[PDB]
């Protein structure tokens, strides 16, 4: 019900103090927040995006909640506590991890991401599926994000969250990530009402460029202009502000910002000039890639971008589409 709802968006509300209080002033949070500073992570910063740690010892969160007179199996349903499914005994889910909020397009805290800081399994232990946190519909940093969003007419997808708050303190504003998921049709109707024009800044690397064509095709086959961003080698946006500072991150953003078929084409390069049996299936392909542009002005330069890498004229690609 939408008061149980907002029952357990009151939950993760006020833990999040807790959370906060534990990180940046208690002595078992200690480790974690100076974790945190060396990975650049300002008392600013933290403060900003509530960031906490959630101690060890499995009942802090459980205690809280129930001191506070939450009913501890609604705690459950809203992700906070875990269940042991022998003496039906509850328990924290959130163990020994850094703590970070995650907001839903209203900007209440509806679930969090708990990150390891001592090379524990998983990496990143984010809340599950439950009435007010569903990964198919959230997207990380919206309600801050909509506003430049909007202005600028483009909204930028990265892989991971920790990326758009690196980004976001650069000064590129209009970023989003997915909680670890494929970019849903959900996600996709809440972004056509925002901008038309989505560009991909996914990692360096080759998880990142199958995970740009498979999205990118998917977001250009429902209509969305789509541009790519191509990072170095084995790098991610945190990295890449990291190692050049926040001016080069956002020159670079603004540089070779490539429209999606042209992106495609010059990942295939190499098969198309060496094996004619992709040439052909490729040529069919980046046609009909290009026949999905709804924008005129940049269908026609992708022809003429795309028509060099199959070694026709862009006479002879126009009538290919
Ligand atoms: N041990 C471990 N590593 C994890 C886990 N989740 C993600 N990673 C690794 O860390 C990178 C993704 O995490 P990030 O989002 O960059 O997190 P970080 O900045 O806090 O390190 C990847 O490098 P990558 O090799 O480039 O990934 P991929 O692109 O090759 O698939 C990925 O394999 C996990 O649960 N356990
Ligand atoms: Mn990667
Ligand atoms: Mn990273």
């Amino acid at each position: 019900s939408n008061a149980d709802d907002l029952q357990m968006i009151e939950m993760h509300e006020l833990i999040q103090e807790f959370y906060y209080y534990a990180l940046t002033k208690t002595v078992e949070g200690e480790q974690a927040l100076t974790y945190l500073q060396e990975r650049g992570f300002t008392d600013a910063l933290i403060k900003e995006r509530g960031i906490g740690f959630a101690p060890d010892s499995s009942h802090f969160c459980h205690d809280f909640l129930q001191k506070k007179g939450y009913d501890i199996e609604l705690a459950y349903e809203a992700g906070l506590l875990s269940r042991n499914e022998e003496n039906f005994s509850y328990y924290d889910r959130f163990r020994n991890r850094i703590m970070f909020p995650l907001k839903n397009a209203q900007g209440r805290i509806v679930g969090y991401s708990g990150r390891t800081y001592t090379g524990q399994e998983p990496k990143y232990l984010n809340s599950p599926e439950t009435p007010i946190f569903q990964k198919r519909k959230l997207l990380y940093n919206l309600d801050k994000a909509r506003k430049s969003i909007r202005k600028l007419d483009e909204i930028v997808l990265l892989e991971g969250f920790m990326d758009v708050i690196k980004s976001d303190t650069a000064g590129l504003k209009n970023v989003v990530a997915t909680m670890g998921t494929q970019l849903s049709d959900e996600h996709i109707t809440f972004i056509r009402k925002l901008t038309s024009n989505i560009t991909l800044m996914f990692d360096g690397d080759f998880a990142g460029s199958e995970a740009t064509l498979k999205t990118g095709q998917h977001l250009l086959q429902q209509g969305l202009n789509v541009f790519v961003i191509q990072l170095p080698s084995g790098m991610d946006p945190d990295e890449y502000i990291g190692k050049y500072g926040n001016d080069a991150f956002t020159t670079f953003v603004k540089n070779d910002k490539k429209s999606f078929a042209h992106y495609k084409v010059s990942i295939l390069k190499d098969e198309i000039a060496h094996n004619d049996l992709s040439y052909e299936r490729y040529l069919k392909e980046l046609s009909h890639d290009i026949s999905l542009m709804k924008s005129s002005i940049l269908q026609q330069k992708a022809i003429n971008d795309v028509a060099p890498f199959f070694n026709v004229s862009p006479e002879q690609l126009a009538n290919e589409i």
